[PDB]
Parts: structure tokens; sequence; C-alpha cells
């Protein structure tokens, strides 16, 4: 739900995700990573299912962060794909792909894959 | 500069990606999939490295599509992570994650992974 | 180490992994899944780094299970890629790819991606 | 029957995969990578569906290579998951996970993901 997703969330690495869920299915916010070649906040944009299934199914969503801001540029971008599970202890469970810009020769090793779990703070 | 990301692209499945890259790193556009539980166009939003390295590296980028529009709702979302390589034959090489909203018991098989290659040739 | 990997392990879904680490870097054993189109034990074979780095780095390994045994055939195969972290509480952290045999037309949705964490039992 | 998996295959990077498929589902052979921290041949072991569906589906399979041999040790392992499609131009289409042994603090970037297509044409 927009109100359920909107808020501040943190993942197991200590990174911060601040997001606003729009009525049209849009997600905008900022992300601050606790690891990597990153410093300060980065803009994020994404989309979510604004009319999810009325059962105990999660709400599918995804967002992207290109790691360039006014202080640093890592020449990479990460996309998180997952689902929001609301409730008393709402969590957003994701898997992500982090691609670095590389020359053609090194393209085979351009993408890392991982998973992050986010917990919402009050 | 010289980032011919803006335009209409097609992937190996025949899906159509129409995007506009903003000078500050935003990607906005529509996606029409030739496969899956989809019909017509869907809104996409993403981010890209607006200041890539000056060596022969590609430009990292990523975008998301929540598969809900006025015609259908598949209760899923896809994120594409990859890089743009320009020149005579430009391409956007990506790997994607498609997550469907599931119940807790089916969460283990909620995500599909694949790769798409886009060109401006139909 | 072979002795550290050898044993019975269980993951968060309740599946059982029984493996033997060979001196030559081989892994053989059986796997019993708590979910999916599976019943009883399946043969698994894999490889691991038998001469890992002497620091607090994990030992890289991987294994495969084709989901066909004498009782059932799911026409799929899963490969787990990860690292073994030994100690008092040794764990094997992995990410996996599960591919189903499909017709060419449905190949785009043939592979699921996920992650499993295994705990060793005494 | 009619599974021409046994043989020498090459992927788009020029790597060589030599495998023997056993009547009961085992895959054994050697791998020589054209890229990465590798030299010469490495042992691989895997599994495949020895009784695939009788519809036009591919045969699911997977294999692992731990990158240690008498010449080098990269302290990593790769697992390829995919399916074999036979006919005039047979192919093995795969997605892979390459995990490097890391320390706990770098575990988040321990795994690379990519895709390789193998053909019997050099
Ligand atoms: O190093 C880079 O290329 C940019 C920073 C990457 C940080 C990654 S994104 C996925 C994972 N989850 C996080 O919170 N941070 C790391
Ligand atoms: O079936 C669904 O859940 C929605 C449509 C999914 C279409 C996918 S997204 C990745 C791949 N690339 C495409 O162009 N289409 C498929
Ligand atoms: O349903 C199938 O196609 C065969 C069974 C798949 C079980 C999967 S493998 C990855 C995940 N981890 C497990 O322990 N079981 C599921
Ligand atoms: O660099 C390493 O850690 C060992 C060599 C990795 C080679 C990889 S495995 C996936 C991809 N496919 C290949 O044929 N080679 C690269």
């Amino acid at each position: 739900a927009e109100a359920g997703i909107t808020g501040t969330w943190y993942n197991q690495l200590g990174s911060t995700f601040i997001v606003t869920a729009g009525a049209d299915g849009a997600l905008t916010g900022t992300y601050e990573s606790a690891v990597g070649n990153a410093e300060s906040r980065y803009v994020l944009t994404g989309r979510y299912d604004s009319a999810p299934a009325t059962d105990g199914s999660g709400t599918a969503l995804g967002w992207t962060v290109a790691w360039k801001n006014n202080y640093r540029n890592a020449h990479s971008a990460t996309t998180w794909s997952g689902q929001y599970v609301g409730g008393a202890e709402a969590r957003i469970n994701t898997q992500w792909l982090l691609t670095s810009g590389t020359t053609e020769a090194n393209a085979w090793k351009s993408t890392l894959v991982g998973h992050d779990t986010f917990t919402k703070v009050k």
C-alpha cells in the first residue's frame, strides 16, 4: 500500500532507504549505502503494484539507484526487485543486480547479484 | 553528452522500450512486452550514469516496470540492470529480475532472472 | 576444509543437504527439498576450493542437483554457488539458479534465482 | 536417448567445455576459460535430466567448476544452470553464478552473475 511502503527503512548492512509511494504506482526517495564506493544520499526512483492482490500476497516493487550524486560517481547502478510484506513487522525482501560500466572485454564480470532485507522504522 | 540512450529500442523478444534520458540521470518512458501477462504499454522509471568514465566503458543504468496499467495487473515488477554501449550499432545489454507478489510459502520461487539485449533495430 | 564441509546441513526451508568433501575438491551427497516438485533424496555433485586462503575468507564451492530420482522427475536442475564459513557456527551461504526445461517460446521464464543459508548439525 | 550433450562446446568468450553425459544423469569433464584468473583446464562435475519431457522442451542441466588446478587457485567457483536444445544447431543456454571466497565484510559483493551460450562451433 502506499502508506505502508512510505517511510524510512534500513537493511542488514545498515544502509538507509527513505521512500514515498505515489498513488500512480511511483516510488521516489533517497538511498544511503553503508558499503561500496558511495557517500551521502543518492536519488532513487521505482514502481510498485498500487492495486495488489487482497490476500496474504506481498506487493511487488522495484527501484533503481545510479551511484552518482554531487560528491561521488562510482559508474554503476543497482536495481532491487522484491516484495513488500506489511503488518506489525513489515519487511521488503529483495534481490538486486549491481552493474558497473566496463569496457567490452570486461563486460562478463560487470554484474554482482545479492539480496537485502529491509525493516521499517517507526 | 553523446549518450544516444533516448529513443525506441527493441529486445530479442520483440518487446519495445521507449525512453528519454534526462541530463541529470533520470530515465522515463514506456515498455510494451511481447511476452508474459501484459498488454499495451506500461510506465517505466530508472536512473543512468550521466557522467560515465572517459575510457571505453559503457554507461551503467537500470529501470523498473510494475506490470499494472489500465488493461491488466500481473502483480509483478521487473528491474533491468545493465549498460549502454554506443557507436554505429548501439546496444543496451541487461540482466533482469522479475518478482511476482507471492504468499510467504511461495516466496522462495518469487523471482525469475533473465537477460535482454536491446538494439534500435526492430 | 573437507572435514568442515562434510556433514549434514539444513537450510531455512527445512531441506537436508548430506555431503562429503573429497581431497581432490569433489563434493558428492544427496539433497532432500522441503518444497517444490520433489520427493525423497536426489544425488548432488559439486566442487569446492580444497586449498582456500588462510585468512578469515570463506571457501568457495558449488553443487548441482537435477530433480530426477527413481520416484519423481521435475525436469529441472538447481545449482547453488556460495561459500563455506566454518567455526563454532559454520554456515554455507548461497545463491541458486533453478532452471526448468521449457519450449523455446517459454525459455525467457525458465530460471528462478534465490538464496539459501545452511546450518550444520552435530 | 538422442541427447548430443556429450562433446566439446565453446561459448561466446571462446572458453572450451568438454563433457561426457552418463546414462544416469551425470555430467563430467573439463573447462578451460578464455577470461578470468584461470589457465589450462579445470575439472567440472554436474547433473542433467536423463529422462526429459517428450514435448519440445529443452533438457535442464547444471555443472560446477572450482577454479583451482595445478597451475592456479582463484579461490572461486562458478555454477552454470540452463538447458540443452538439440537439433541442427544445438545449444546449451545458461546463466551462471561466480562466487569468490571473501571475508564477512565483503560477502555482499562475493557473487557475479552472467550468461553464456555454448555451441559446437569454435
Ligand atoms: O560500490 C558501488 O558501485 C556503489 C555502491 C553499491 C552499494 C550496494 S547496492 C546493493 C547493496 N546493498 C546496499 O545497501 N549497498 C550495497
Ligand atoms: O508476466 C508478467 O508477470 C509480466 C510481463 C513480464 C514480461 C518480461 S519482463 C523480462 C522479459 N523481457 C521482456 O521484454 N518481457 C519479459
Ligand atoms: O520444483 C522443482 O523444480 C524441483 C525442486 C526445487 C527445490 C528448490 S532448489 C532451491 C530451493 N532450495 C531448496 O532447498 N529447495 C528449493
Ligand atoms: O576469475 C576467476 O575467478 C576464475 C575464472 C572465471 C571465468 C568465468 S566463469 C563464467 C564466465 N564464463 C567463462 O567461460 N569464463 C567466465
